[PDB]
């Protein structure tokens, strides 16, 4: 019997990945470094530091310094913020209402550490989440694909792994939920092949958030 | 214009694959041959003759004679029919009602020559199907994963490939639908990994007939 539902924020609650992928691609290009929009989708869920390091290690044969990480990340963040603000993923508010009406605790698990997440989550999904029942960059040392953030979600909610379900759209996020020993539902909201989500260890796979919403009662039976 | 929905029978309309897999496994075992239950699921959709020939080709390094094909097929079918009759796959009747209410033509495209199941279609799905709008083992030269049975169905229905959708549960059936150029929805109703259905060319994947039914209006929007 389930108690909690653990949502990723990017690509699950907000339709932000076109923006995250473009900004990552463009900022790398500005620095003479090659990160494709597709590879940015492959790295969804990673910390900015980790993403920057991976490109530096492959292209430059070394790690980025902390000041280079912070510089490039701030530049990516400025660019991401220059775009008209990201909107709700279709089906998210509807699934959240279903989950809540069934007595389940909605939770957010995200590697973002921005304050206005609180405001933006609350404005888009009013009454759904509680800031204390949420995992952010203020908590994440390692981040996806390490199961750390989902394990910290379990801890914060006082949950056993078999009392939760993970809703994820990205393979590093699926892998994180899976390697935490939590039942993981993949929603293929991006441009990647469904196989990549199943290969990462998803127990179920749906084509979209709305189809997950439509199917929720049936899979919970 | 979507005009018709092309259903497989076993694993889609009837929950018969536990029996089919068991019967093949056991009959082969009686004959001193190795066909596991899992491999029977992999060969779902093929003619009886092809299935038997594949085992002979691998295990004995030779083709099966026609009388070896005929005897083994006969034993397997009798064994299948010794089990309490296969019941409807949950979701199938509801989806059929929905498809028909939205003006689409239900069709059966199957590799089966199992009279006991074929002749139970009307009693299980009243007012849905018609012999003139069906393709069975009796209709084909090659069968799944040859797109031949699906192309035959399009002809029978007076349809083009972009006017139909295929609902399949088996890798060789998805392949057949895909290679005919028809939009194919895989429903993972057996014990195989979902990746094998996506790899065979499924445009969409759902874990069950009921969740497909639940999601039908959404994916057709
Ligand atoms: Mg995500
Ligand atoms: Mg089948």
């Amino acid at each position: 019997k389930l108690k909690a539902v653990l949502f990723d924020m990017d690509g699950v609650l907000f339709n932000s990945m076109p923006y995250h992928s473009e900004a990552w691609h463009q900022v790398m290009k500005t620095h003479g470094l090659d990160l494709s929009r597709e590879e940015a989708y492959m790295h969804e869920g990673r910390t900015g530091a980790s993403t920057i390091n991976i490109v530096f290690q492959r292209e430059l044969g070394k790690e980025a310094t902390q000041e280079e990480i912070e510089s490039i990340y701030h530049e990516k963040s400025i660019l991401f913020n220059s775009y008209p603000e990201a909107e709700r993923m279709p089906g998210a508010w509807e699934l959240l209402q279903k989950v809540k009406s069934e007595g389940l605790t909605p939770m957010v698990v995200t590697g973002s550490g921005q304050l206005s997440l609180l405001e933006r989550l609350e404005h888009n999904f009013p009454g759904m989440f509680h800031k204390e029942l949420m995992v952010t960059a203020f908590d994440v040392k390692y981040g996806k694909p390490n199961p750390e953030p989902y394990l910290m979600a379990l801890k914060k909610g006082g949950l056993k792994a078999d009392e939760a379900v993970v809703i994820e759209n990205a393979p590093l996020g699926v892998e994180a939920g899976h390697k935490a020993g939590i039942f993981t539902i993949a929603v293929n909201t991006g441009p990647l092949d469904g196989q990549v989500l199943l290969d990462a260890g998803a127990d179920l796979l749906f084509p979209s958030m709305q189809t997950l919403c439509d199917s929720w009662d049936t899979i919970m039976l």
